[PDB]
């Protein structure tokens, strides 16, 4: 089997991407935030505290003839930006882009934190990291990909995120028309539960490539590119007037600037992030200070290749017995 679904930016800055997901019978379609950095599929629901729902589409398990309470199971997750959610668990039929999993754990939110409530465009998260990170207790549950894997034509999914445009998540096949050149594959460590890999270095604009190992995660659920402070300082030094602002929480730059590209290495291959992908717009409405898309990881503890990096590539998440990642230009 295969599946293919379009993923769409939630706003004009590509702050996140939403993908329609069918849950239950008859289907209830919710727009979920596919996260390769977490491993829970959770949704706003008829169980969510009413004051914490503001415009999201909810899953109502009582209206699904295939829903079953997973008795005794609870879940609770944090996103590292201060947000979190928790609740109980059902199993139900879940389909993405024509690919159907029966008995998928659907984690129903009883509580969500404010930044969830405040974003009406995100109806929940669909985790695509390794199932060892799933938070369901006392019986850990498998991700949608883990449940689908054995049925797929090939045990892979691909992320093809658009810059200020829709893109595609495919399951079970590699669309050879969706990228240019060849795909370069690189080793993955699953020891922390992430799609963790080592970039071979970077360049800023037309500058020389610096060969240096940068361990990090391929994370569709993170908006920005978080890299070591040395690398980030080297990038922003090429933007007149850019500075790290403690009050804003990262590097900002004059909105009048033209940003240089940023290249990262995948083995001997190179992925080029155009400068425009690094512009996250005014820090507040009407400001002439703009927020940068490359930020220091110093306060996190791992480097994260978030959407800023991934949207510059066609990315293969190869879930074979020994997982690997592939990157191609597009
Ligand atoms: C406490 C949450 O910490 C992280 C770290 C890295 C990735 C993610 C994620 N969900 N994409 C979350
Ligand atoms: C790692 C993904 O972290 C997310 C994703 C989507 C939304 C939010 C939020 N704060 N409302 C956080």
């Amino acid at each position: 089997s295969t599946g293919s679904a379009t993923t769409t930016p939630i706003d004009s800055l590509d702050d996140a991407y939403i993908t329609p997901v069918q849950i239950g019978t008859p289907a209830q379609t919710l727009n979920l935030d596919f996260d390769t950095g977490s491993s829970d599929l959770w949704v706003f629901s008829s169980e969510t505290t009413a004051s914490e729902v503001d415009g999201q589409t909810i899953y109502t398990p009582s209206k699904s003839t295939t829903a079953k309470l997973l008795s005794g199971a609870t879940w609770s997750i944090s996103y590292g930006d201060g947000s979190s959610s928790s609740g109980d668990v059902y199993t139900d039929t879940v389909s993405v882009g024509g690919l159907t999993v029966t008995g998928q754990a659907v984690e129903s939110a009883k509580k969500v934190s404010s930044s969830f409530t405040e974003d009406s465009t995100i109806d929940g998260l669909l985790g695509l990291a390794f199932s060892t990170l799933n938070t369901v207790s006392p019986t850990q549950q498998k991700t949608f990909f883990d449940n689908a894997k054995a049925s797929l034509d090939s045990p892979v999914f691909t992320a093809d995120l658009g810059y200020h445009a829709p893109g595609t998540y495919n399951f079970g096949f590699i669309d050879t028309t969706a990228y240019t050149g060849s795909i370069t594959y690189t080793a993955v460590s699953t020891k922390q539960g992430f799609w963790e890999w080592t970039s071979t270095g970077y360049a800023v604009g037309s500058g020389t490539f610096k060969s240096t190992s940068i361990d990090g995660i391929a994370d569709t659920g993170t908006t920005l590119l978080y890299l070591p402070a040395t690398v980030v300082s080297a990038y922003w030094a090429q933007v007149s007037g850019a500075k790290s602002s403690s009050s804003v929480g990262g590097y900002v730059f004059p909105c009048s600037a033209t940003l240089p590209s940023f290249t990262f290495g995948v083995g001997s291959a190179r992925i080029v992030i155009p400068g425009d992908y690094i512009d996250f717009g005014p820090i507040s409405t009407g400001s002439s200070s703009c927020f940068g898309g490359i930020q220091s990881s110093a306060g996190i503890g791992i480097n994260i290749f978030g959407d800023v990096a991934l949207k510059a590539a066609f990315v293969v998440f190869n879930g074979a017995t020994t997982p690997t990642l592939g990157f191609a230009s597009k």
